[PDB]
């Protein structure tokens, strides 16, 4: 009796910046239509983006009335969190409201809760914020995971997995929301890695369900959560950094990340799959949500697993479509996955297969891997 | 078969401060001898707190290279996380070892790791840089909670019963440690809740191995973990506060927390026991380790409660020769109980005492209460 998701909802910002815009907006907003060298250099990383628009909050009239915000290391702490202690639980909320409807029980069922960002920190956190907005019980059991990174939408569901299956009855809301506000840099030469994260960052919320034992008829499951793994990837600490300063969240992303990746891919893979089977898995008889940190990492999973043409193609939608959102972002996958094949008439919600993984990927380098099981569409 | 503590240890930063002394200290070191209304305000809250000594990684040393620190509002996160990025895993090491000691078994048994801080914050966090100190798989399985505050001890009890509980084999390393250099703040009469902070909270870490289904030729069980519950007292979102700032980690504390706790701990108390047998009355019979957020709360709990004297003798003990080190706190009261019982001849671990409760106390105010079950203390 494992683990399943019953419900995903997923929110964003309404305000749309599309890709082909971003560069001829981020240069003229931050003052810097002088910098042609920057300028270059991020119409090349736009060009290999991969994203084709993304949901922000922040905007042009927020920067005007706090430019230290694009003043490269200058003190904008306060602001942005002031900001971002506000508008993550507001985004989160939103997606819970979807996943509640879908779940199609009332609020007072949920036992437990798990709340992640990494785009804030506050006492009480945004699992208190949380529980006021949707009228939550008083008593359900919180996880509040602060400043994890881009792996923790496949954490999340190990965490919930565990508090699911061990206590009778209980069920477990799960909600991710990045608000990129507190990671947006000003452009210095002396600090390029900014230029990838203003190309792929993201904002945006999701919300799962989580029970054991589904009311037969009742409750609906979309994936089981089977088995789950975390590793630490090794001589990569330096392939994604981020510290929280007086100047805001500030960022380093190596590079080198997609050849780790790539470099691990396989043996991650077959060390998550012998805890659920002892033989030999074919890569392409599963269904992924890869965590789509960049075009690359997505690029490195296909090449090194051998996987056909199309296979991530519900990354790849995401990506496009949404960029990349932090740990929320696997979840859309999901989303998008068990929607297109609604749409395609498949068997199941996992493009018709029965065995499929998620894979978080962040600091650490740390990957967490969920084994799922599909479940039938009918 | 529920998870069992099967090893405690514990460590704290080497400088003593007297609590005899520490107003001298503080109003010299921060320059602020002229304040003579504060210093008789501080005076007044040092007589009150039952702390006798604490033990501070901060020193003077660094308060006169970063005067920042003692300037109340001044930017100062950078250097404070600069210190406690470091120091926070550091401490935490030194408490994890003891307790792997205790446990007798090979690091490469852990298979999970729950890392609890509210001194510092970074990416990859302080369970990367404990893995790395330690030694610990690469593939450990971890939980990195960050500023929850002073709920937190029993609520990495709860969260390691489940890992252990449902993980087959699991051991989980706990480990919660605290460097109170983030929250040193100067003195103004505009924020006087730094007065009670600047007396009370201290520096320490605990570590806790958590496993089900004990290996009888090698560990040895200390408690079990039976039930577990987190509640939000009503109307209380004022009780603590705090906010990571460009000043660093800012806090507030009403004085009518211990009057909340007092308020509510009957229902919460009985509300928890209600998971095991509906127990509701007759407190006495349990054994306690209640976080010492301040000595009025444990006074609240033992009135209310209707504790004789000496129920609450290891919190009182550990608030006195320790102070209020955060989420560890609860954890070094169980130590000093298993101490002292082993000392007294107790037949268990919990002062002779079969059931008994941790009660952690945080922002919300939210309760985290878990309900142990001593274990026997061999002949």
């Amino acid at each position: 009796q494992h683990a399943k998701i019953l419900a995903i909802g997923t929110a964003n910002p309404p305000n749309v910046y599309h890709q082909k815009d971003y560069p001829d907006f981020l240069f003229r907003v931050t003052k810097n239509e002088h910098r042609t060298d920057l300028r270059e250099k991020f119409d090349r990383i736009c060009e290999k983006s991969r994203t084709k628009k993304r949901y922000l909050h922040l905007t042009e009239e927020m920067l005007k009335a706090n430019p230290n915000i694009y003043t490269y290391g200058a003190p904008s702490l306060d602001v942005r969190q002031d900001i971002c202690n506000i508008e993550v639980p507001k985004l989160g909320q939103e997606a819970a409201l979807k996943a509640i409807k879908e779940w199609g029980q009332p609020i007072s069922r949920i036992t437990h809760l798990i709340f992640c960002t990494a785009s804030c920190v506050d006492m009480p956190g945004c699992d208190f914020q949380l529980i006021k907005l949707l009228g939550l019980d008083p008593s359900v059991t919180r996880t509040m995971i602060y400043e994890a990174g881009c792996y923790a939408g496949a954490t999340v569901l190990r965490m919930a997995k565990d508090f699911a299956e061990n206590n009778k009855g209980a069920r477990v809301l799960v909600v991710c929301a990045e608000i990129t506000t507190v990671f947006f840099h000003g452009l210095t030469d002396t600090h390029l890695d900014i230029l990838v994260g203003q190309a792929l960052f993201a904002d945006g919320a999701s919300a799962v369900i989580v029970g054991a034992n589904p009311e037969p008829e009742i409750e609906r499951p979309l994936f089981e959560i089977v088995a789950c793994r975390q590793t630490i990837l090794p001589n990569s600490e330096h392939g994604v950094v981020a510290n929280i300063r007086e100047m805001g969240f500030n960022y380093y992303l190596s590079g080198d990340v997609p050849k780790f990746v790539g470099g691990n891919v396989v043996d991650f893979m077959t060390k998550t799959f012998e805890k659920v089977d002892g033989k030999k898995k074919d890569w392409n008889s599963l269904f992924f949500s890869v965590h789509p940190g960049g075009p690359a990492i997505v690029d490195q999973v296909e090449e090194k697993l051998g996987l056909k043409e199309g296979k991530l193609r519900a990354t790849r939608h995401v990506l496009s479509e949404y960029g990349n959102m932090g740990a929320p972002t696997v979840h859309f996958i999901l989303d998008e996955m068990r929607n297109k094949s609604i749409e395609e008439g498949k068997t199941t919600t996992g493009e018709g297969l029965e065995w499929g993984v998620v894979i978080g990927i962040g600091p650490g380098l740390t990957v967490e891997t969920a084994v799922l099981r599909s479940e039938s569409i009918r």
